[PDB]
Formats: structure tokens, sequence, C-alpha cells
């Protein structure tokens, strides 16, 4: 299977919580897979009271985009860093092996570009990751991150050997925020990227984030921007966390079957509450709903979810099941 | 199974750390199992220098009572919120399929009550909490949560399919505590609950308790209140934690089959020292006693359990076994 | 297997990362292991900038030294307590069942020494800390744990049951250190381990580290002192946490094979990108390196690796395999 030889072919990525278009179970054989992306520096709105990160992000989005191959496919990435931004970006792929996941031949100046190919041979959602020489963890919580899925050829699979199949796949990125906060107490704002690094690393050593938040701003997946489906279908909810442990629960729901580290070689755990992702890698679970309505999404310390914002909302149509639920007194005087 | 038409039975609940008496494996079918619930707002006492909570607990202790039942039965709750109370609740249960696990079919103003019926077709330990729109956080913490436990309608067993049983439960809750402090650095004391509100969503904001206790204060489970056991005997330790992370540790044991994300359907893993149970839900763990002796149970984050109050005892009685563990010389002299 | 009649070695203890000789799948039957440790007060430099700590450690080294045996031997330990030290300690194996871990059996003062035997009846890589009454968590930040690893007779293996064995044992052991600072915001020195008390538990329930070290001190592991390898070898990498938790992960590599919670009696998980160690306990994790070059093994949250010090170097010898990853377009102007 030398690389040289495979075909080639082009995917073109899509915005979260989108994934592109791929097939679970493949009757090919390796190829080459192509894929391009662009480091954008700009500063972003993240939340409604107006505040403001200066942010590095794949793509213009937080999180970047997912990418899609299957186990034995070599990624073949273009790494493209314009020279309207000011500094130098790299990536690091926790799915490839050697020359620190890809960082060492990928450090881009502004105005240059680079491309790298690795092979896939390990099944799982891993995290991807901006990792410059001594800027890490920086580049990392203005958002530049991501996940890789690299499915099994013959698709995911429950404990005794089974087929699972999902119907629709969503990508969710959790970034924890430290936005400098001044004398006033209010946050402050800053002309350039550069500018806002010193306060920035002070906040970072406390640990404690002022924000955190599901694809880059408080309720970017509430109401209007809610995720949806309807009853019957699979959903496939992928959850990269980068830098910090985070812990994901369905309101109404449960984790059907769930790859908590991520890596689809294991068995799955089944029936679960609530989960957790690592800091430092990408997770999964699959869940077919059931009832209709209004279910949230969200990171189980509740104070990080509805002070912070780790929390989103899923809306589900179809028809009512008073089997699983039902009322049988609704809220009344208690009797006299 | 209709449900209107299965059988009906009453438990009657009883105050942790006890669990209410139930069967391990039934014989039975799918009955509708009936259980009553009052929440209590009060001012509780929380630790040994005279601090005070203004709570929120269900049946008046933290954690609410454990409610046990058989997959594929059906739970019914009356929820009731006496007049005396100044605020709204309701419940939402982990366990349950739909309607935010509950929530919106269980809202109850001071002096009404409600009834709810849910299928109960996962097996596992499952945090209930309540969860009322845009108070989220604050009645969690504020005491707020309990598990429901569903065993497997034939017992519980090992990875290879073998039956293991216990002779006794036991129920710990977990509660990570934000009391704010004033100017002398001496807990604030509030003449009601709505007072409490402004200040304790400050210190929520920065994720560090003040204090984390088993079961309503520290020392609850300390020297003569410790949980008592025989040498031979099995015990299932029932540990939740609706908001935050924790690492319960048994000193001079171990946990010989423990499912730390809870869900009976999984294999338990085997001799764990310590384990995980990640917040927003409740896990399992059997130990069978071979050693008489005093034991301690607690979070190993030993600044959490020693400083903070996540600490308790474990007295039991029995016959020492030298071969495990014998003193071949005591302290003495080195020689000189 | 009555240990008065087995027979008795005794092993030589070496300073981490390395461990001590010892063999994986052995032939022979229950042995009576017996070790010497000496615990050591002293101050120590812990970064580059001269901050001190006035330490704890089993044998004058952070980690204290790992200690080997087969399922079903006796370990016998003799715990030595110099007249030169001021307070007195004692140990808690997470191994041993009974007597809070042995830490009744063992308490010493300044001149004394004591000796006890346990039987190691359960695999896996297990913490052992200092625990004297009312003083806990001060003496375990203060450095004093470290690790014993108890080995399946038949050696290591993966989850149908083939073996797995290693070329390769390195021990780290990850601190959580919490040194107050002064009103002109630095580090503060004492002379005594006494004086430093008062001050560090103020720091201690701020549950915020100042440092997070491997082995130490900052860069204890990296540059100059490095851990090697070459490709086509097996490393077994035991990392204990006695307090906190943490997750680790090998930049440019992977975990082939891991057991997490750190019990062999379990199957292990593979393919991880980073992994998860309970505070209060060891985990254990097999790579087969296949490039050649520098590797980074670190905390993924990425402000504790870089910023607070939990970051180490592995430098492997061997030739570049381009089938796996290989450089197509070096950096360049992006095409005008
Ligand atoms: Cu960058
Ligand atoms: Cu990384
Ligand atoms: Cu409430
Ligand atoms: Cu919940
Ligand atoms: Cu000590
Ligand atoms: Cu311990
Ligand atoms: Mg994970
Ligand atoms: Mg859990
Ligand atoms: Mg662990």
């Amino acid at each position: 299977q030398d690389a040289d030889k495979l075909p080639h072919t082009k995917v073109t990525l899509v915005a979260p919580p989108q994934v592109h278009p791929h097939e679970q179970a493949t009757k090919s054989g390796p190829k080459v897979v192509e894929f391009t992306m662009t480091i954008e520096e700009k500063k972003m709105v993240i939340d409604d009271k107006g505040t403001t990160l200066q942010a590095m992000t794949f793509n213009g989005s937080m999180p970047g985009p997912t990418l899609v191959v299957h186990e034995g496919d070599y990624v073949q990435l273009t790494l493209v860093n314009p020279a309207t931004n000011a500094m130098p970006h790299n990536v690091d792929f926790h799915g490839a092996t050697g020359a620190l996941g890809g960082a060492k031949l990928t450090n881009v100046n502004p105005g240059e570009q680079a491309t790298l190919r690795f092979k896939a041979d390990r099944s799982g959602t891993f995290v991807y990751h901006c990792a410059p020489e001594g800027m890490v963890p920086w580049h990392v919580v203005s958002g530049a991150s991501g996940t890789l899925m690299v499915l099994p050829r013959d698709g995911l699979k429950d404990p005794q050997g089974k087929p699972l199949h999902y119907d629709r796949a969503y990508t969710i990125g959790e970034f924890d925020l430290y936005i400098p906060k001044g004398p006033d107490g209010k946050y402050k704002d800053y002309a350039t990227l550069a500018e806002s690094y010193g306060d920035t690393v002070q906040v970072m050593r406390t640990l404690t984030p002022s924000h955190i938040v599901f694809n880059g701003k408080v309720g970017a997946l509430t109401g209007a921007n809610a995720l949806t489906a309807k009853v019957g279908e699979t959903v496939l909810l992928i959850h990269s966390q980068a830098n910090r442990d985070t812990r994901p629960h369905l309101i109404g729901g449960h984790g059907d079957w769930v790859w908590e580290t991520g890596k689809f070689a294991n068995p799955p755990q089944r029936d679960l509450e609530t989960w957790f992702i690592r800091g430092g890698s990408a997770g999964a679970a699959l869940y077919t709903f059931k009832q209709p309505g209004v279910y949230a999404y969200l990171n189980h310390n509740l104070i990080e979810a509805f002070e912070l914002g780790a929390a989103g909302h899923i809306k589900v149509e179809g028809k009512w099941n008073d089997d699983l639920m039902k009322q049988i007194k609704a809220p009344a005087p208690i009797p006299r």
C-alpha cells in the first residue's frame, strides 16, 4: 500500500455542527484523502453582552471542521497561513505517528503553506490542534482545535460484534476561555492579538475559566440554532475538548452506546447518564430518539453549563409515547 | 405491558445512609411502584463551628432517599411542595426518557402536588435532582438530589455472567457547597433562602467550594455515626454527585467489583484502589470485608477529604487474619 | 502458603525514573520479598528560578522508588525514620488489606524503625503514601508517595489473553505543589519544615497548585535528562498521582494498551490518545515506538503542562519510516 500509487480524492469541508458527507462501511480500499485548511486570526463576539475574544481558528470556525476518513487511508493536508495573519502556526494531529504529531513539518509563517501526509492506521475520533514551540497553551485556548474521525472500514460495532449505524452526525467543540477583567470588573477588549497575550496568561494560571462555550459562543446551539432530529433517528454526537475535562449529558436521554475515550476498536459502554471526555481528546456517543420535544445537551457540572456557557439544545419531531412517560395528575392544590 | 393493567405497590422510603428493603433477583413481572416525596426548604448546620446553609432537600435529608425498582417496572412518583416553602420545584430523573427527565411535568408551586409515571427500562444507579427553569445550579447545589437504583430482574452479574449478591447497601451523597464569607473572613448567615442567592452565585462562579460533605455535614458518617459491617459481609456502596467529579477510595480496602459509570448492563471492573464518579451521575461498588477495624471511605483528593469534609468511617467486627497482614517488628529504636 | 515457611529474598531499590530489575512471567512460587526504605525530610529546589519546597520523601526522591513483586508474594517492608528528621511518619499501601493500608502498624518517630508484612494478592500498579493521623494532606503533597507494581505471575495480557511483553519500564510520579507567595508576589522560603505549615494549608484550601511537576522539579525529565528508547522497543510507562487527577498523553504517539485504573486483571484499552489517572491511584500504559525523534510526555491540560511544569521528553533512536508520515511540500510562499 505505497501511498504514491493509491488513488487520491478531494473532500470539501463544511462548518460545524455539521460533518461532511461520508460513508460508514465502505467496500473500497485505501485512498489518499486530500484536504485543505486555512488558519484565520480574528476578533469574535463570544456572549450576548458583547464580550470579545482575540481568536485563532482553523477555517474561521470554533471548533475547526471535522475531517472523516477510514482506517488505513492516508490523510494529506495542506495547511495555509495567509499574509493578513500576524503569527506563525502549525498542526498536531493526535491520530498521526511521529514528528510531534506533524507539528515539526507544518510550521508556516504568514504567507506560507505546507502539505503533510500521514497514515490513519488507528480508528476513533482524535483531536487536532495548533502547537507552536513555546506558545502552545495560548494558541489552543484561543480556539485552534478540531476533530479527525477515522472510521473502521466495516463501520461501527457493538460489543458482541453486531453492526451499529447512524442517520446523522453532529460535531461539538467545547472551549474553556480565559478573558481578562479590569479594575471595574468589566471584560477587557484588545486592539490586536499580541496585546491580549500578557493579561490572558495571568488568568490561565489561575486555572479558572471566565467562560466555557460550545462552538464559539454562549447560546451558539440554543433556541433558533438548536440541533435537529426526529423520533426514530440515530444520531452520532462527537464532542472534543483539547485542554480541559468535561462531562456531557443529554437531559431526557442517554448515551445508548458510548466510546468516552473515543477509540472504536474498544467495545462501547451502554445506557450512560453522563460520560467523560478527558482534556486533550474526543469522544463519541450514539443515541436513538424515542420522544419528541426539546432536549438539552450540556456539561453536567451545572455551574459550568448554566453560568459559564456549556449548554446547547436538540429539537426533535415526532409522536409522544405515553408508555415511557405519562403525567397521571397535573400540578394542583394539595388536598386540604 | 400496558401499565394501567399491571399490579401496583407502595414503598415506604427511609433515610440515608440506609436503603429501603428490596429484593435482588425477583421472580415477579413488571409492577407500577408508587412513591411519594415532599420538598423541604430549611436552614441546616453543616459543620462543627456552626456554619449554616439555606438548603433545599427531598424529604428533609441530603441526599434525598434512594428509590429501588427492577428493570421494566414503572416508577410512579407523587411530588409534594408544601405551603410553608417559598419557591417552586420539580424533579428530573436521569433514569427516565423524555420531557427533560420529567421536569416539564412536575412543576409545583408551594401548596401543590403532582404525579408522574415513567418506565424504568435501563438498569443502573441514576441521579435525580431538582431542575427549575433558570434556577438549576442553585437548587442542586443547595442539596436537592438523590439516587434511583434500577436492578436487573435477575440480580447483579460479574463479567463472565456469574451471580453477585450483597448483604447490605448504603447510600452516600457527596455535596460541593459554596457558602459566602464576609469582610471578616467568617461565613455569612442569611434570614431567608432568597437573601442567600446573590452572594452564593458569586462563590459558585469561582468553581471553588467552601465545603464538600457526605450526607449533609462535616462528620456526618464519622465516629459514632460510622457505617457498620462484619468480616464476611458483602456491602454495596452507592455514591452520587450531581454537580462535580469525585474519586472514592476505601483506606485498607478495595472495590472488588465496581461500576464507576453506574450502569449494570456493562461489565464491572475489579480490584480498584480508587474509582471515579463523573459529576451528574451515580456509581456503585461492591466489597467483601476480610479484616476487622476502622476503615475510612473518602474522596482521594486528600485536601477535599480532610480540609473540606469528604470523609466517612466504616467500623467492622470480626477476627484479625494475620496472613493478609502482620506486624513483624513494632516501632522501636533504630539499632545503634 | 504460610508465609513463615516460604523463601525470602532481598531487593535493592533504585531511583526514578528507572525501576529495579525483575521478571515479567515467573516460574517460581510465592516468596517473601524484603525491602527497606528511609524517610528523608529535606529542602529542595523545584524550578529554575530557585523556588524551594520543604519536602518529605521516601529514600530522598520524588516520587519514592517503585517496588515490584508478583501476585501472591508477601511484601515485607522495613520503614526507617532517622533521628535527623523532626516529624513522625508511617506508610499506607493501597495494595494491602487492613489496618488503614498498614498505617496503624508503621507509626515511627524520629530514631525508630518498624517492619510490616502483607500479602500482595491483587495485581496492578498501586499507590503508597505517608498518612499520619491529622496531618495527611500535608505529608502527601510534600512529596511522600510512590508506586507498588504487582505483576500477574504469568505476565501481562491483552483482552483475548495473548501475551504482552516490555523491554523497558519507567516510573513517573506527578506532584501538585502549593507554595505560598508573599506581598511582593515572590515565593516564600522557610527555615524549617514546621514553619511552612500554616501558610501552605492556606494555599491548599484554594485547590489551585502553584506548580505541578514530574519527578521533583520543572524540567526533571527534559532535554539532557530525557527518557530514552529505540524504534522497535516496547516501553511500560507507570504514572502515579496520589492527590489529584491528571491526563497523560504522548505527543507523536499513543497508548497501545492502557490500564488507566491500573488493575491488571481487567482488560486494557487500545489506541488511546490521552488517558486518565484518578487522584489517589497509579496507572500504566504500553507503547512500541515506530519513529525516531523527540516525543513529549505530558498532562494534556496544556496550562498544567507548559505553565505549571507537567511535561517531560522521550528521545528515540532509529530510522524514519516515510509511509507513516511524510512531508509532501515543505513550508513555502503561497502561490501568488
Ligand atoms: Cu496557532
Ligand atoms: Cu495534543
Ligand atoms: Cu428546587
Ligand atoms: Cu441532570
Ligand atoms: Cu510523613
Ligand atoms: Cu491513599
Ligand atoms: Mg476521553
Ligand atoms: Mg460516573
Ligand atoms: Mg486511575
